[PDB]
């Protein structure tokens, strides 16, 4: 395109929308240099279809990253388990999912159909959001590292 190209295309929810659009804006859309955003849930076009919305952010961004939570399984994780003949390349060797555990989550209660999932959670990778607020500069550094990976 004509330069609308993006880092990276977040996906969470509307509970975890404050953080999402507060604290990780801060740190990357007003970083220096900036990283350019697509925020799944407050850049998506009201008239645009619901599919649109995602293929098109996730194809026009150089990664995704999901923003994991109780709420973000129950609410928003499904669609990302069965995906459908879009990817020429499978997201399996498509650079990955940058993973976000905002909260812990009882994987118990994480269906088993999410396969995709469970794995993530096992394989434990993910950047996991420190409960001791002087361990989360480290964080974000360790963020905008995986976005630019």
């Amino acid at each position: 395109s004509r330069n609308i190209c993006y880092d990276a295309f977040v996906s969470y929810s509307e509970r975890d929308a404050y953080w999402v659009e507060n604290l990780m804006v801060q740190e990357l859309e007003n970083f220096n240099p900036p990283f350019k955003l697509c925020l799944h849930k407050r850049d998506f076009i009201h008239g645009k279809w619901i599919i649109d919305n995602i293929i098109d952010s996730i194809e026009k961004s150089h990664k995704t990253v999901f923003v994991l939570s109780e709420n973000f399984v129950k609410s928003e994780w499904c669609k990302y388990e069965l995906d459908f003949s879009h990817f020429r390349l499978f997201d399996e060797n498509n650079d990955a999912a940058i993973l976000i555990l905002l909260e812990p989550i009882e994987k118990k209660a994480i269906p088993q159909r999410f396969c995709k999932l469970r794995k993530i959670m096992n394989t434990k990778t993910y950047l996991e959001w420190p409960m001791d607020e002087a361990q989360r500069e480290g964080f974000w550094v360790n963020l905008r590292a995986a976005i630019k990976s």
